[PDB]
């Protein structure tokens, strides 16, 4: 099970339009190419991945890769492996402003919902059209924010002490005292999500908007319970689903700086697992038993060459890592 990687170029934003930024990214099939504005003479570097999403224009274009395309490409495939019983993960990596959340959460407003909102809807919908009767499900969600090696229960604002990430002698890492709520409908789960997104570190310098030096981890513990029409035992399947929103790149955020090391290591294959909490919490989902996929968002702007390239490179290695 080799990690699957996809990159995505968004449309110009407020900053870029001011600087009259030219676009340096081009896409064709499964390949992305970036140009060096400083060195327009040499030949642009190319990159081939599982998916190169071109979303620089708008939904009116025939070649715009909408939230539906992304979801159905990776989302529907991971939620699957989740049903086949595997643990799964999807995380958005990249420079801040490149589009990491939009690919994950997006804007509920009219079909803009991203990977998380859509995955849940898909799950709860699958669970329901299951008119079988030997099948019983359960779904428990958790949402947290990891800023400064500090875990924050985004669904229990009442608590302000940073939750302690611990290692179980026999079961692995887990965040002590972390909300784990059962959800019976997508209407119920959608709500919680709405909450957590808000409860997010207000922080400033970001304009008083969900500052992003921390990771928004969205865990979905899906439980399948099959009944054996004879012996009254129930085969219980259990798969964990993590949907991460990594703080921007740009370059302390140990976690990010550490995930790179692991990524690279995984690409060179022991690992500085405990070196960071993000990794530690995603021990398996990162390099253990589970199928992982990363979505690297990319700024089209020429003013972000050194940060767009970098992302292409970290995305590049990720392609290798195999679980
Ligand atoms: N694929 C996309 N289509 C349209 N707008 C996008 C896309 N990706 C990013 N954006 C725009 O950029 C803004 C920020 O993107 P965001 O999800 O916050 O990225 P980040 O991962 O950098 O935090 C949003 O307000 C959104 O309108
Ligand atoms: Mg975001």
């Amino acid at each position: 099970a080799s990690v699957k990687v996809a990159v995505r170029v968004r449309p110009f934003n407020s900053r870029e339009m001011s600087r009259d930024s030219k676009c340096i990214i081009q896409m064709s099939g499964s390949t992305t190419t970036i140009v060096n504005p400083k060195q327009p003479k040499e030949t642009p570097k190319s990159f081939s991945f599982d998916y190169s999403y071109w979303s620089h224009t708008s939904p009116e274009d025939i070649n715009y890769a909408s939230q539906k395309q992304v979801y159905r490409d990776i989302g529907e495939e991971m939620l699957q492996h989740a049903f086949e019983g595997y643990n799964v993960c999807i995380f958005a990596y990249g420079q801040t402003g490149a589009g990491k959340s939009y690919t994950m959460m997006g804007k509920q407003e009219k079909d803009q919902q991203g990977i998380i909102p859509q995955l849940c809807e898909d799950l709860f919908s699958r669970i329901n059209d299951t008119t079988n009767d030997n099948m019983s499900y359960s779904v428990e969600v958790s949402y947290m924010e990891i800023y400064c090696e500090r875990v924050r229960d985004l669904l229990n604002p009442k608590n302000k002490g940073n939750l302690r990430v611990r290692e179980h002698p026999l079961l692995g890492p887990y965040v002590e005292d972390l909300s784990k709520l059962a959800v019976t409908s997508y209407n119920d789960i959608q709500d919680l999500m709405d909450s957590g997104n808000k409860p997010r570190t207000v922080a400033a310098t970001n304009m008083n908007e969900t500052s992003s030096r921390s990771h928004a981890v969205f865990n979905i513990i899906f439980t399948q319970k099959r009944h054996d029409a004879e012996t009254n035992i129930t085969t219980e399947k259990v798969s964990k689903i993590s949907l991460v929103d990594l703080a921007g790149s740009e370059r302390i955020n140990k976690s990010l700086t550490t995930l790179g090391k692991v990524i690279s290591a995984l690409a060179e294959m022991f690992i500085p697992y405990r070196d960071s909490v993000l990794t530690w919490l995603l021990r398996e989902n990162l390099g253990g038993n589970s199928r992982t996929a990363m979505v690297a968002a990319l700024s089209p702007a020429d003013i972000n060459y050194d940060e767009t390239l970098s992302t292409l490179r970290y995305a590049d290695r990720a392609k290798q890592i195999r679980n």
